[PDB]
Order: C-alpha cells, then sequence, then structure tokens
C-alpha cells in the first residue's frame, strides 16, 4: 500500500505516512497574480544549460524522469532569488486525464495541461542527499504547459516514452538539451515551498515562470499512454500525477515583472 495517485493512495492520504503534508510551507500553491507583488530587489535568473549532459530517462511509477549528470558543475540556475549555485539533477512532468487539469501550480485558480519541473540542488551542500535537509536545499524551475503548437525541443522525449512504458523501466537519453523546453520570457513568481510528492520535505525554492510552453495534442497524448503500473501488471494509465494547491498560509509570492 504505498502512496500514488488513486482513490485509495493518493494525495488526501500522504499525511499518514507524511505528517509533513499538512506542514507550513507545503507546495504546490495558487498563484493569485493580484496579490503577487513586484520585488525590484530580485535579479534575473540565470538559466546556464549549454554544457548539460543527459543520460537516462526513468518510469519510477510516478512520472518520468530524465537525469543528468550532476558529478560536477554543469547545467546551473543562479540569481532570481537564489544565493549560490544549483546544479541541474533531473526534470519531469505532472499531466492530466484531459488538457483542463495537470499542473500543479495554479494561477489565478486556471489549471494548465501539464507542469515542468527541473529540479537542481545547492551545491554548497555537496550532495543532493543533504540538500534535501536544509531549507535553501533545492531550487525548482516550474514551467505550465498549454495545448497548441507542437514543442520541437520535447519531441525526443516523446518519442523514447514507448520505450519506458512500465515502472521500473529506463532507457539510454544522452544529448537531451533542456534549453529547447523553455519559454522566450524568464519572468517568474517565487516563493518557498516543498517537493509536491513523498517525502514532502520544505527544502524547496520555487520559481514558476509566468510563460507557458506550448505543446501539442498528440505530444501530451502520448504522456497519457505511460503506466504507472509495473510489466505484465492490470494496466492503470500515468494520468493525473499531480498533486492540487497546498493552504498558502505564512507566505508571500514575489513577482520577478511589473
Ligand atoms: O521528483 C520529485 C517530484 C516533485 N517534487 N517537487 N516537485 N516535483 N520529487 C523528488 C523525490 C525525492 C526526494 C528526496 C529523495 C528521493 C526522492
Ligand atoms: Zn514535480
Amino acid at each position: 500500500h504505498h502512496w500514488g495517485y488513486g482513490k485509495h493512495n493518493g494525495p488526501e492520504h500522504w499525511h499518514k505516512d507524511f505528517p509533513i503534508a499538512k506542514g507550513e510551507r507545503q507546495s504546490p500553491v495558487d498563484i493569485d497574480t493580484h496579490t503577487a507583488k513586484y520585488d525590484p530587489s530580485l535579479k534575473p535568473l540565470s538559466v546556464s544549460y549549454d554544457q548539460a549532459t543527459s543520460l537516462r530517462i526513468l518510469n519510477n511509477g510516478h512520472a518520468f524522469n530524465v537525469e543528468f549528470d550532476d558529478s560536477q558543475d554543469k547545467a546551473v540556475l543562479k540569481g532570481g532569488p537564489l544565493d549560490g549555485t544549483y546544479r541541474l539533477i533531473q526534470f519531469h512532468f505532472h499531466w492530466g486525464s484531459l488538457d483542463g487539469q495537470g499542473s500543479e501550480h495554479t494561477v489565478d485558480k486556471k489549471k494548465y495541461a501539464a507542469e515542468l519541473h527541473l529540479v537542481h540542488w545547492n551545491t554548497k551542500y555537496g550532495d543532493f542527499g543533504k540538500a534535501v535537509q536544509q531549507p535553501d536545499g533545492l531550487a525548482v524551475l516550474g514551467i505550465f504547459l498549454k495545448v497548441g503548437s507542437a514543442k520541437p525541443g520535447l519531441q525526443k522525449v516523446v518519442d523514447v516514452l514507448d520505450s519506458i512504458k512500465t515502472k521500473g523501466k529506463s532507457a539510454d537519453f544522452t544529448n537531451f538539451d533542456p534549453r529547447g523546453l523553455l519559454p522566450e520570457s524568464l519572468d517568474y513568481w517565487t516563493y518557498p515551498g516543498s517537493l509536491t510528492t513523498p517525502p514532502l520535505l520544505e527544502c524547496v525554492t520555487w520559481i514558476v515562470l509566468k510563460e507557458p510552453i506550448s505543446v501539442s495534442s498528440e505530444q501530451v497524448l502520448k504522456f497519457r499512454k505511460l503506466n504507472f503500473n509495473g510489466e505484465g501488471e492490470p494496466e492503470e494509465l500515468m494520468v493525473d500525477n499531480w498533486r492540487p494547491a497546498q493552504p498558502l498560509k505564512n507566505r508571500q509570492i514575489k513577482a520577478s515583472f511589473k
């Protein structure tokens, strides 16, 4: 009886094994655009992915992780609200059964078809496992997906998914360039929060981009053909792998833009 997104093991259940699920800085949240204040002290975000080395794509039974070589400072996130250097370790998505839902964060209660999380760890903690025990351990770059035109830079991810259908399957995924997943603008909202899956650790500076990327119906349909289950178990389609918005509590969302 492990955690997941079903009726019996979904986000409403998680607090029994992970009491921090009801903590003071949980993610995701609704971003109220009329309450988020412009902060002129916020520096521009620095996304340096030119030397990023992708290695592998993994179905972990909850999502798929594209994993990077984080053994040196190649692909890093700096600037914006961050102190120091955060190393890219993996990206994954959250998505829905239909285009009207799937994002974790919401904008004035609007749900997007999906949400990309680029996960980075603070190098002053030496390793990812140490970093998740610190309030400033992780920086997650959040990007909304809407359905329209295809994203060229996503198609290499879409075409490998046939080969990692079921939990525990992985495939070689070298030379993927995550710069292909960004929008034009790096305008963002920022707030302190958590991982959005167990163990729901309160270690994340959230950086959520204002501009969504467009992906095609055909691109998101191929995300929805993945399986939560392992090989030769009953098919459960990998859909609605999103946690809903959590109480903001004593937190301010800052905007990088006027
Ligand atoms: O990838 C995600 C999903 C997610 N969290 N926040 N947004 N998405 N979480 C990390 C899961 C994890 C944390 C610590 C140790 C082992 C594994
Ligand atoms: Zn995520």
